[PDB]
């Protein structure tokens, strides 16, 4: 359940959460998001996330 923040905007990856609207279920580890995934609120790639 390791937590990712997006070092562009300051959003949290949630893995309890997931991310629906990105066809990302609840439960999925960030590692396991593809690679093309994007920042909800700003639009930065996955690999501009963090661990928080
Ligand atoms: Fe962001």
């Amino acid at each position: 359940m390791d937590i990712y923040v997006c070092t562009v905007c300051g959003y949290e990856y949630d893995p309890a959460k997931g991310d629906p609207d990105s066809g990302i279920k609840p439960g999925t580890k960030f590692e396991d998001l593809p690679d093309d995934w994007a920042c909800p609120v700003c639009g930065a790639s996955k690999d501009a996330f963090e661990k928080q």
